[PDB]
DNA sequence: ACGTACGCGCTGTCCCCCGCGTTTTAACCGCCAAGGGGATTACTCCCTAGTCTCCAGGCACGTGTCAGATATATACATCCTGTGCA
């Protein structure tokens, strides 16, 4: 989440985003939430509850 | 008025840094989070000098005196002139 590269390509103009990735983790559920907030700015960031 | 010789114009040389292509490295980022000491703000004594004060004294000023420069007698000192001679 504090990396350039989120901010960087959080602003651009498109209309659906779509992650191609291999597995993510199982635990640290701090980057499973952070893929959740870059698929679609709708989640809180308490990821705790 | 003279003068002469160096600033200037011209020509030949050569060489050295610019233009460009290719090689190599400095720095920003991701990971992966932690502390750290030094100016800041606030507070709290504490004691050195401003201010007032009076007593003393010392360096600018006036005068004494020698150092150095100056103008003038002076004892010879070199031409000139009578002057006597062989």
């Amino acid at each position: 989440f504090r990396s350039t590269r989120w901010q960087a390509l959080l602003n651009f103009n498109t209309q659906r985003r779509l992650l191609l990735t291999g597995t993510p983790l199982q635990n640290n559920l701090a980057e499973l939430w952070s893929l959740l907030y870059f698929l679609m700015p709708q989640t809180v960031i308490d990821g705790k509850k």
